[PDB]
């Protein structure tokens, strides 16, 4: 891959993005002011665990639908063979959905866009999982306090989906060499923007791994108990 090749597939991933973001980054701010009043709050907590899953379950979906479509768009993504898709699709997805969360997450008074405003995580009680909830809301948190750029974002969840470490890959190589590039084009994008220094404090990769690990374990309790 060469200085064009590199700026090419900057430009690509920054545009598969840009348009399957589900939500745009304007309007999260934009209705930050939109709070879930104290009635509106107990209106979610008085539902059910079965309502709440349901509800829950429909806003995972279709994130991740968008989450599909990123990477349908994404420059060689598509070149590898549907198995490795599939790999990748499975074990990445819902790990870019919960990076993907910070956006519509505002640090300032830790709440979360759902359903039309923003709330806090105790809108969640009737789920009866407060550690991990509070665990995906401390993720966000964490992220938020790097300001991430529209491009940054973009550029590390396409890192996040593209791993070459992901068990029953039957292109490993091919795999391998799509996420050097991601990694190199990503590490170039941040010189040319001043932003190197968000590299050191980019969260370890078992970070994201060990809270998906718990996140899909209750995700499937819940899937099973349904
Ligand atoms: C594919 C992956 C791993 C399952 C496996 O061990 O094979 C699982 C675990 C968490 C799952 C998701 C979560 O249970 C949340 C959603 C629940 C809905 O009933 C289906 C879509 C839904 C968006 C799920 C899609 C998919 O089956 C996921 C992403
Ligand atoms: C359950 C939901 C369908 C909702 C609907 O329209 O009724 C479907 C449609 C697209 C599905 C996803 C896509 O087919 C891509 C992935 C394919 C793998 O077989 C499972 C995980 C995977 C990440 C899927 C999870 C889930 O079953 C999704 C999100
Ligand atoms: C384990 C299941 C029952 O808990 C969830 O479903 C929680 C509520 N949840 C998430 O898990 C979530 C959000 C993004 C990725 O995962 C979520 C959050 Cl933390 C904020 C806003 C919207 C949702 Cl849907």
């Amino acid at each position: 891959a060469s200085l064009t090749e590199i700026e090419h597939l900057v430009q690509s991933v920054c545009k598969s993005y840009r348009e399957t973001c589900q939500l745009r980054l304007e309007d999260l701010l934009r209705q930050r002011s939109n709070i879930f009043s104290r009635e509106e709050v107990t209106g979610y907590q008085r539902k059910s665990m079965w309502e709440m899953w349901e509800r829950c379950a429909h806003h995972l979906t279709e994130a991740i639908q968008y989450v599909v479509e990123f990477a349908k768009r994404l420059s060689g993504f598509m070149e590898l063979c549907q198995n490795d898709q599939i790999v990748l699709l499975k074990a990445g997805a819902m790990e870019v959905v919960l990076v993907r969360m910070c956006r519509a997450y505002n640090a300032d008074n830790r709440t979360v866009f759902f359903e039309g405003k923003y709330g806090g995580m105790e809108l969640f009680r009737a789920l009866g999982c407060s550690e991990l909830i509070s665990s995906i809301f401390d993720f966000s948190h964490s992220l938020s306090a790097l300001h991430f750029s529209e491009d940054e974002i973009a550029l590390y969840t396409a890192l996040v989906l593209i791993n070459a470490h992901r068990p029953g890959l039957q292109e490993k190589r091919k795999v391998e060499q799509l996420q050097y590039n991601l990694e190199l084009a990503f590490h170039h994008h941040l010189s040319k923007t001043h932003r190197q220094s968000i590299l050191a404090k980019l969260p370890p990769k078992g970070k994201l791994r060990s809270l998906c690990s718990q996140h899909v374990e209750r995700l499937q309790i819940f899937q099973h108990l349904h």
